[PDB]
C-alpha cells in the first residue's frame, strides 16, 4: 500500500482507501485529529465536486477513511496564495496578512529529502513531471477552487490566507485533486489577535481542527 | 566588482579587481563578446571599450534580478533536482532569481515578477527570448574553439526608451565554461590554486582568437 506523513492509502480493488491518522508535523499524535480531517476534507470535497471541479472523493467511512477513485498522482505541491504569509514573507518580505492583488499560484516538486524546491512550468517539462498543458491545468483547477472555497468560508466570515493542493489523473488523464483539504492544507483566519490564537494553539492544537470542522458542518447543513 | 558614474548622456563602468588584475581582463572579455553579440542583433549597454577596465555604456535602470539560462544540469540545478552534472538539457532553462541577499535571492517565476511590482509579463517575457539567443549565440562562439557553456547568469535594464537592454557584464565571473574533454585532476586544481588569474588570462586569450585575433 502507502504509508505518508498523515495518510496511509490502501488499494482495494478498483477503489482505494485513504485512512487518516493521528501525526502532526512540533512533531507528535493528538487524538482523534485523523477523524477530524477525514471529514473535513469529504465536505469540502463534496462542495467542490457537486460544482464539476473533479475530485478523488468517492464517499466518506466514518471515522477516518474516505473511498476514493485511484489516481496517478505528480509528485508535486500546487499553493495557492491569496495573501502574504509563511514561506511567502521569508523570501519576498512583505506584510504577513497582507492580501495579495490576485491568486498566486505557486509549485514545488515534492521531495522531503532536498526538500521542497519551487518550480516554474519550464522545470516541469524539462524534468518532465508534467506537460505545460497539465501544468497549465493544475493551475486552473488550483484558482477555481481556491476561490471556490474562499466564498465557502466566507459565510462564517473567515478568510482563507492560503491553501495546498496535489492533482493526479484517474483512468481517463483527467487532471483530480488528491490529497486532502483540512486545517493542515490551509490557512483560515478569523474575519479582519496573533498573541491569542497562538495561545490556544499552544494550548492544545486540536482545537483550530475541531473549530474549522464545527464551521464546516454549520455551512454544510445550509 | 566594478563601479557605475553616469558621464552625462552616457555612463562609465569602471572594472575594478577587488586585490588581483583581472579588471582589465574582465572589461575587455565583456567588450569582446558583448561587441558580437550586437552584431547578432542583440541590445546590450555597450557603446565602447576604453583600456584597460573601462566601459562606455548607455545609462540603463537595472532590474534587480540575476536571470540564469542552463545548457547542462549543474551546481544549484542537480542539488534542487538530481539528475547527472553535465546532462544536456533539452532545451535551454531560464530561471529567474531576485538580488537580495538578506533573502537568500529566492527565485521568481513570471507570476512573481509581475505580482511583486518587479517586472511586466512583457518585460519578463522578453528577458526570457533574449536570454535565450544570446545564450544560444554564446554557446555558438565558444564551440569554434571546442569550448562548451554550462550555464550563465545575466542582468538587464530598461534604457530611456524602455526596452529591456543587456547590462552588467560577460566573463568568468558570469558564466561557466569548460572545453570539451576535461577530465578534472586533483594536482592540477590543486598547484595551480595559486594562480588565481589563470581562468581569466585563458578566456579573454580565448575571446581575442575567437574575437579573429
Amino acid at each position: 500500500n502507502y504509508e505518508g506523513k498523515t495518510k496511509i492509502v490502501k488499494v482495494t480493488g478498483d477503489y482505494a482507501l485513504l485512512e487518516f491518522k493521528d501525526d502532526i508535523t512540533k512533531h507528535d499524535v493528538l487524538t482523534g485529529k485523523g477523524s477530524i480531517c477525514a471529514e473535513t476534507t469529504a465536505i469540502l470535497m463534496k462542495y467542490l465536486s457537486e460544482k464539476g471541479i473533479k475530485t478523488h472523493l468517492v464517499e466518506y467511512i466514518p471515522p477516518r477513511t474516505l473511498k476514493v477513485i485511484p489516481l496517478k498522482m505528480f509528485p508535486l505541491e500546487v499553493v495557492v496564495r491569496l495573501k502574504k504569509a509563511g514561506s511567502f514573507v521569508r523570501r519576498y518580505g512583505g506584510a504577513e496578512g497582507e492580501d495579495l492583488p490576485v491568486p498566486l499560484v505557486e509549485f514545488f516538486i515534492k521531495d522531503d529529502e532536498r526538500h521542497d524546491p519551487m518550480v516554474c512550468v519550464d522545470h516541469l517539462e524539462i524534468l518532465g513531471i508534467a506537460t505545460k498543458k497539465q501544468a497549465e491545468k493544475m493551475k486552473e483547477a488550483a484558482v477555481k477552487i481556491t476561490l471556490a472555497l474562499k466564498e465557502f468560508f466566507e459565510r462564517a466570515n473567515f478568510e482563507l490566507w492560503d491553501i495546498k493542493y496535489e492533482f493526479g489523473l484517474d483512468k481517463d488523464g483527467n487532471v483530480v485533486l488528491g490529497d486532502e483539504i483540512s486545517p493542515d492544507t490551509f490557512r483560515l483566519r478569523k474575519k479582519g489577535f496573533d498573541k491569542d490564537v497562538y495561545r490556544r494553539d499552544l494550548g492544545d492544537p486540536l482545537k483550530k481542527y475541531r473549530e474549522v470542522l464545527e464551521l464546516c458542518r454549520s455551512l454544510n447543513s445550509q
